[PDB]
């Protein structure tokens, strides 16, 4: 309990300072960036890795993960929306391809690629349309987040076929044609979505969910649980040195 429980309780003490920080002064990035780095680096530590897995606390363990998982969240997009507004504010125009998430369910130019969590710096949705040329719908409940993206992807992907919107995937008027669907991992409510998605799709629809289980719940959300009737896990890519995991999954 002890020694990782007081570790935990630090990174969020830093994570609030930085935090609050830069709400106020854009300056202090940097700052929070080289914490995520040490953050990053002690969840994929497995002397921690260990510690965490040794602290069989049921609730005091599981309420401090949800407080990091919330204001690290915070801290992504925070990091997402400087980064968008330097690229804007300036006026101008890497080591995996996103299509190595779905596996055997290749991407092509023909199919099409529903984004859940797309982000005010939307650098994954730009990749998969370069990488693909797949039509891409990007989501994001955040008008900062569309309009950041939005202007974003006509600056760096003028030709590249993609839509940004703040519609829910209720909404989506082709979401019967989206033959590919992946889950940004920082989206407390992506189970939810997964489960309304699967009156709304296709059969032969593929999701690539991108979750942290263990200490990786930290600075992503888990892995939950689905009707075992409806989405199949038939994949699981999980490796030590990703800060976050993959689960694929299919219908029936
Ligand atoms: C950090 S960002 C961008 C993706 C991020 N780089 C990641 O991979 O986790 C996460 C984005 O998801 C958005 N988001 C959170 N909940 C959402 C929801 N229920 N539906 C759509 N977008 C959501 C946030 O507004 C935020 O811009």
């Amino acid at each position: 309990n002890n020694e990782i429980k007081l570790i935990l309780q630090q990174y969020l003490e830093k994570f609030e300072a930085h935090y609050e920080r830069v709400l106020q002064d854009d300056q202090y990035i940097e700052a929070l960036e080289t914490l995520m780095d040490d953050y990053s680096e002690f969840i994929l530590n497995p002397i921690y890795e260990q510690q965490f897995n040794a602290w069989r606390d049921v609730e005091e363990k599981a309420q401090l993960i949800k407080s990091l998982q919330y204001i690290t969240a915070q801290c992504v997009k925070q990091v997402e929306v400087i980064r968008a507004r330097r690229l804007l504010d300036g006026q101008a125009s890497i080591e995996h391809c996103i299509d190595e998430e779905f596996g055997q369910c290749s991407i092509t130019s023909n199919d099409k690629l529903l984004l859940v969590g797309s982000g005010a710096y939307p650098m994954t949705l730009i990749q998969v349309a370069k990488e693909t040329g797949a039509s891409v719908i990007g989501i994001d409940i955040d008008p900062q987040a569309v309009d950041l993206g939005r202007r974003i992807v006509n600056v760096l992907a003028p030709n590249e076929d993609i839509t940004i919107t703040d519609q829910k995937v209720s909404e989506l008027k082709d979401i019967k044609d989206v033959t590919h669907i992946i889950f940004s991992s920082t989206i407390p409510l992506k189970y939810s979505i997964l489960e309304e998605l699967y009156d709304l799709t296709n059969e032969n629809v593929v999701v690539a969910m991108r979750f942290g289980d263990g200490i990786k719940a930290i600075f992503n959300y888990p892995s939950q649980e689905t009707a075992e009737d409806k989405w199949q896990c038939v994949n699981k890519h999980m490796r030590p040195q990703q800060i976050f995991d993959i689960a694929l999954y299919k219908k029936a």
